């Protein structure tokens, strides 16, 4: 049931020597995702700088699956784990946030969104206050077109810099990203390394205000101190997920260690010892009950990921529809 990371590293004898970032086998993905659940990643790699990454992409052959993660705040990992390599870029190497002129910011892809919030305040730049509430990283924001409070990532993105699976650099633009609701059209083999941001200059007392209103909303209406991946499902047109969920009677619904948050019922909470199966079963149990109650088929906003354990597959909607 999944070869160990040892065996992966042993087949890759010598082609990985000369890499400076850490190579950790069999790292649970519960150690690295906000849900605090999931199975083993065969090998975790944490490149030191863009060139450690580029070297590691030139080194690993294409048949081995690669997955890039940031803070793992949008991932539901299954209890069977993730084959191949999992890449989490280094904070020290890819977390820098600096001002370049008077309207623009450059941020490495590992930089937490909240660091880009503070950096814009320290530069008098409006429109970055929505990163103050999103606990993810800038690499996932660019990929998920992350957004809140009526602002999305797409509106502050100037140009993005990435590596492809052959380790060759790509400077891509806001148009190339192909942005939509929680979506980018950029190739999925691309690894974002940094981005150039641009906001309209503004008064700092205002930027504070918006950031304090952003944070007050989070602390008051969302369970953002819990182990969760955030908003489970997209809001259906003309209504909202949490509502259609509460209507189906699902506020507080439990599967094992997983619960639908009684505070905000589009959030799934690991109350301590939830498995990956617990969370995907709750989600698809809610999908099933909301469809039956409203005919609305909910769309996942959290990425499900990895392998089921033997005899532990889950059918979308629990097999009730297809
Ligand atoms: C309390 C809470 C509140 C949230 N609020 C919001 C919100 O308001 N708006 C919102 O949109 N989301 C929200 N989320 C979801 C989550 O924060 C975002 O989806 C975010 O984009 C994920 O960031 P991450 O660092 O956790 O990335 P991960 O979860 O690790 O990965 C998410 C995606 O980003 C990709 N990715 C990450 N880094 C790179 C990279 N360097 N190169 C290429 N691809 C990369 C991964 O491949 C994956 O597809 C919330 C989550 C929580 C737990
Ligand atoms: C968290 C995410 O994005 C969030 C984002 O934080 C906020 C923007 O502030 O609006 C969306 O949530 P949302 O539609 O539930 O808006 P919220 O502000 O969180 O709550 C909506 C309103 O209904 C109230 N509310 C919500 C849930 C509940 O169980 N009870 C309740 O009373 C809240 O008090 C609030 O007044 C995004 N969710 C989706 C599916 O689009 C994410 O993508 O992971």
């Amino acid at each position: 049931m999944m070869e160990s990371g040892e065996a992966l590293l042993k087949k890759l004898d010598g082609r990985l020597s000369g890499l400076r970032g850490r190579l950790t086998p069999d790292t649970g993905m519960d150690k690295i995702t906000w849900f605090r659940a999931g199975g083993p990643a065969q090998v975790l790699f944490q490149p030191s700088d863009e060139e450690d990454l580029s070297a590691f992409l030139k080194a690993v052959p294409e048949e081995i699956p690669l997955l890039v993660v940031g803070i793992g705040s949008n991932l539901l990992v299954r209890d069977g784990g993730v084959p191949g390599f999992v890449v989490r870029l280094s904070a020290k190497g890819f977390g820098e946030v600096e001002q370049v002129c008077d309207t623009q910011l450059r941020a490495g892809a590992a930089a937490p969104d909240k660091r880009v919030a503070a950096a814009a305040l320290e530069a008098g730049l409006a429109g970055f206050h929505f990163y103050h509430g999103i606990p993810g990283g800038i690499g996932g924001a660019l990929r998920m077109n992350a957004g809140a409070n009526g602002v999305e990532t797409r509106e502050r993105v100037v140009e993005v810099r990435a590596l492809d699976r052959k380790g060759e650099v790509h400077v891509l633009s806001n148009a190339d990203m192909g942005y939509a609701y929680r979506h980018s059209s950029a190739s999925p083999d691309l690894i974002f390394t940094s981005v150039l941001f641009e906001g309209v200059p503004g008064e700092r007392d205002d930027i504070r205000r918006a950031m304090d209103e952003v944070q007050h909303h989070r602390e008051t209406v969302q369970p953002v101190r819990e182990k969760t991946g955030g908003s489970t499902f997209k809001n259906p047109e003309g209504t909202s997920a949490w509502k259609e969920i509460d209507k189906a009677g699902c506020r507080g619904l439990r599967v094992g260690g997983a619960q639908m948050s009684e505070m905000h019922c589009n959030f799934m909470i690991n109350t301590g010892n939830a498995t990956g199966h617990d969370l995907e079963t709750l989600g698809e149990t809610v999908r099933a009950r909301v469809f039956e109650n409203s005919g609305i088929r909910l769309h996942w906003e959290i990425k499900r990921l990895g392998l089921f354990r033997e005899g532990e597959q889950i059918e979308e909607f629990l097999g009730k529809i297809v």
